[PDB]
């Protein structure tokens, strides 16, 4: 077998033991890893488990493309039963722990049981260790990091959990190297209810490559393809920031709880202001075009800032100073919090408070106000602290205010007002794990412009574009795993991908077979949310939220107008019929037989009638 | 006698001595203030004096609207004979000295002579004395004046000068309130040549006023006008921060060493990111729309931001972040060095690297080695930075880089590249202490736009605004003394100022009256350059850099386009004539008796012959 290990690390807190899983390399093949391989896992190893029972899998999976040299290929994937949706919940971050995981003979690792006080694992190659962390227990994610690297040196990957995963925040999320996060459905208090502070990882073992050579060749030619990219000196320069103006322009900025998609102040936290406050530059391992923007906030602290960041916690809670934004951005990634969930479901109060629904609380505008309750949510404290810690879906059912809870499936929706964009909207309404961009950014296809560098339609095509999206970035990236910016962004050729699975795995892969694969974890994880939901599942599991129907833009051009039920719908048929789903979003047993997952029928069948 | 108070301090570093000069009251009437009242003294006190030599005199020349409650009205001047330019020269900063100098009993303040070591001078009300400064002395603006108020009280006003004033920087400055700046022609030099290291005054005597009911009621009405004007809320937030994109969209924007007028990263410099930086907002006493703007620089440290720092040391050196700039920033303040010349003096130096004509020096965009060289400059270290510690015009004679030394009189241009602005252009060019746009920055109108929100002509009639400017600008601005912004920026009515004076010396004052005080100012200033300079003087003087006439702008739809030297010419006799004065740019027998100026007439009769 060659890229590959065929292991699977298995910790468990509660007996202590550790032991390595050997899983058949078909099933590599199958689902070539990360989210696949996760997929995979949480089917068979995490059934109608609690999420924050210790029963639940917390699944750090990797990729073929992990360990070794590959352009941008130093990312990593978490995953488990979310607790913040009660389905799939996956994440993905660049980080050392990537590289040294697979270094250290693994495909990945999974962490199940909870340890009887709070610990921290060690693995350097076949050494590996469930240690006692009781002293770090409390403390930030950075100075985590930094205490364990000051121990044990700084040749190691490490991943931790800040107070908010401690706290289990619902939307708690997995840190490293201060500012890469993963898991944004909660991931973070899943690591949290095992009481596992950290994970602590060294690898030097030559991983098995089919073709070296030629992985040299590909890898050497993609980089170059990269530095030479007309996007390169723009990337350089804005990262992902350059959205900000894109989608104000576009009257896509979520303003003020998804209010509006234009911000008055754009201006002031956009990409170019960030430049001019840029302190230092970081990036993922094996990256050559590295986004990891870091900048001096309000308090003279280092925060590094991305797009998603910026847009849930400045234009969406109505804050126009960048240097302000990036201290709710540094307390996010320092108490191990999501920054678009949080900021989301900080909006959410804001606006109740100006309804006033709320009786008190921060609003619109109010920085201060803005900080200390992001506090309060990361330490639980206070009533209002304690609700806003548990996402828009689980606070509007308390508070009556589903109106403008925005979120799909209970995770929060990212940083793309879609009042009238109908593809993005479908991509919210479809994602895997809940509203997320993460797999069909199809907004900037939709508009026909790009944040690097219009008429509403429901055209039926658009469906088949999303599926096409999701199959490459919530399928094929996030099994390699590696990063897809180099293409989304400078345009990297996609062929690169195929030609080094090849030279890596051995395996030749024809963009066919990847489609099967990704289009198999999808139908799985469909299958797992179905399953997971006790067969309560129809058509509105996959609906957008309810504001970009009842409400319009506020301001500009498009003033007024928004999505359409009907189209919206009619828009939903054409995504199952192209996926090979009923009417209700759930597989048919052709469509099950057909991907190579039959054993997936009997199950649920159990739980509802299939088609 | 109300209002002015007819008494002048002297102090005599040399032997001393201190005691209270009474002066008529024509002679206040005549020259009302500040600047006015400056250059009778330097006329009468500074003859063939050395600039950096014990005879020449420091003035602090308040005005009837100091020390009282006058729409930002705290405002003071600073001239002497200039160690840079070797004329008349002055400069104005908002401070609280300018208030309590005048609360003290004092209209102005004299020093001369040189202290045998480091003093300051101390003033509170009629108790005065001459103090060791010895501990003091070699410690930065800043500082300075937080330990002489740990000492006093905060109850005070500080002036002060940093290294660059101490080591005789010829373009040293007098710095105050951290951010506050006076004497760009070297002001700081001299104070520093009388091992003067600060002043510190306190007021609380009652200063007379003819109508204390009317300059209540008008200064009332002058607030509230300015509080709700349209372009108060927008000042508010810029500053005068708002000139950099206005002035890159007319391609008046200093870029290298002014070799454009546009730069491509205007925009990380500019307004709106120095909005998203900001975290503090000052302002001089007695001032409702307070405009110093506190930002972090790259190294967390505060930085106050005004237009032309950032201009000539951001966009004009290449530097293209504002974080970075901000440190420029800082340093010039705390070191007292003016922003302008020691940017004009860097870009002149990044440019003859780059040129090769130096084999050493940093180069446009060179952050670090521009920084460095500004520390070196303030301290005089090596050749280099003693070379620009001099000027560009000393320094080009040295260099032979006449070609690209950017000054008029020896003083440094502003941050208006001025290729195609014929008005500008003739504003530097006879500004009477040397270039700056302080007395008429005439842009605006040529364009027909301003920042609080094209076809080159030289009409005749651009003469005739420049003289208007100017009697306003570097007239009754600097003789009452108070702020021009609420009138340039907000728009208040200039009509406040002359019932506002009257109502304060019970003077009735006609603007025609003005218009010829002004008049008498700038024929003096004139005469004084001229018999200073032995004679020697000729229309020239009066011409803008030479770059702008044999070369153009390089990017743009005014692409090539420059100034022509014949019409310019033209423009240049046009203002003669109507200053009455002759081709030589000497005042005229005549007009000097038209504005009771005879005493001039003997006294450069001496040096060359009238007309
Ligand atoms: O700005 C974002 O959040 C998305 C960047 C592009 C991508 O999702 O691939
Ligand atoms: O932006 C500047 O430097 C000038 C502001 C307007 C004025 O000079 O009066
Ligand atoms: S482009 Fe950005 S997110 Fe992607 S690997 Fe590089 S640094 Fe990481
Ligand atoms: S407008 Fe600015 S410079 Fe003028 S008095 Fe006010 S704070 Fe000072
Ligand atoms: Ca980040
Ligand atoms: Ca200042």
């Amino acid at each position: 077998m060659y890229g590959w290990w065929g292991r699977i690390l298995r910790v468990n807190l509660t007996t202590g033991e550790v032991k390595v899983q050997e899983y058949p390399e078909e099933v590599a093949k199958k689902f070539i890893g990360g989210r696949g391989l996760a997929a995979w896992i949480l089917w068979n190893e995490a059934r109608g488990v609690e999420p924050l029972s210790p029963e639940n899998k917390l699944i750090f999976a990797a990729g073929p493309f992990n360990g070794l040299p590959t352009p941008s290929g130093g990312k990593l994937v978490v995953a488990a039963k979310s607790p913040l949706t009660g389905g799939y919940g996956d994440g993905n971050l660049g980080t050392m722990a990537s590289v040294h995981l697979r270094r250290a003979g693994y495909d990945a690792l999974v962490v199940e049981g909870k340890a009887k006080k709070p610990v921290y694992i060690y693995i350097e190659d076949d050494n590996v260790s469930i240690l006692s962390a009781e002293g770090l227990w409390g403390k930030t994610t950075f100075e985590t990091e930094r205490e364990l690297k000051e121990i044990h040196g700084k040749n190691v990957g490490v991943l931790t959990i800040g107070p908010a995963g401690e706290n289990l925040v619902k939307y708690a999320v997995v840190i490293s190297q201060e500012g890469r996060a993963a898991g944004r459905p909660g991931m973070g208090a899943v690591m949290g209810s095992k009481k596992l502070k950290a994970v602590v990882i060294r690898g030097t073992k030559e991983i098995p490559v089919a073709d070296k050579e030629e992985l040299k060749k590909l890898s050497q030619e993609a980089y170059n393809e990269i530095l030479n990219s007309p996007g390169y000196p723009f990337w350089k320069r804005q990262g992902t920031m350059a959205a900000v103006e894109w989608c104000n322009t576009n009257y896509a900025l979520p303003t003020r709880n998804f209010s509006d998609g234009y911000f008055e102040f754009a201006r002031s936290i956009d990409g170019y202001t960030m430049e001019g406050m840029k302190v230092q530059q970081r990036g993922c391992p094996y990256c050559n075009m590295p986004c990891g923007n870091v900048v001096l906030d309000a308090e003279g602290q280092e925060s590094e800032l991305d797009y998603e960041n910026v847009a849930l916690l400045g234009s969406n809670l109505g804050i126009g100073k960048l240097n302000e934004v990036s201290v709710l951005n540094r307390i996010a990634d320092e108490m191990g919090m999501d920054t678009i969930s949080l900021g989301v479901s900080i909006a959410h109060v804001m606006e109740a408070v100006e309804r006033g629904i709320l009786k008190e609380g921060p609003t619109f505008g109010d920085f201060k106000g803005a900080k200390q309750l992001a506090l309060d949510i990361a330490y639980r404290k206070g009533e209002l602290g304690n609700l806003a810690a548990e996402g828009v879906k689980a606070m509007a059912e308390k508070l009556g205010t589903h109106d403008f809870a925005m979120h799909v499936k209970g995770l929060e929706v990212s940083g793309y007002n879609c009042y009238i964009y109908p593809a993005m909207a479908l991509a919210y309404g479809t994602s895997a794990i809940g509203a997320h961009h993460k797999e069909a950014w199809v907004i900037a296809w939709e508009i026909g412009t790009a944040p690097i560098e219009y008429k509403i339609s429901y055209d039926p095509i658009k469906a088949q574009k999303v599926v096409e999206l999701q199959r490459l970035r919530g399928g094929l990236f996030e099994m390699l795993t590696a990063c897809r910016l180099p293409w989304v962004e400078v345009g990297l050729s996609l062929d690169y991908y195929p030609k080094l699975l090849k030279a890596i795995t051995g395996v030749t892969y024809t963009w066919d077979d990847l489609y099967k694969a990704a289009d198999r974890v999808y139908s799985l994880i469909r299958a797992y949310w179905v399953r997971e939901f006790n067969g309560k599942w129809d058509r509105k599991m996959d609906y957008p939220p309810k504001r970009w129907f009842t409400e319009g833009l506020k301001s500009g051009p498009h003033k007024g107008e928004h999505l359409d039920e009907k189209k919206y719908d009619e828009l939903l048929s054409e995504y199952y019929r192209i996926r090979g789903w009923d009417e209700r979003g759930i597989p048919k047993k052709e469509t099950l037989k057909e991907l190579d997952l039959d054993f997936v029928i009997p199950e649920l069948e159990k739980v509802t009638n299939l088609e």
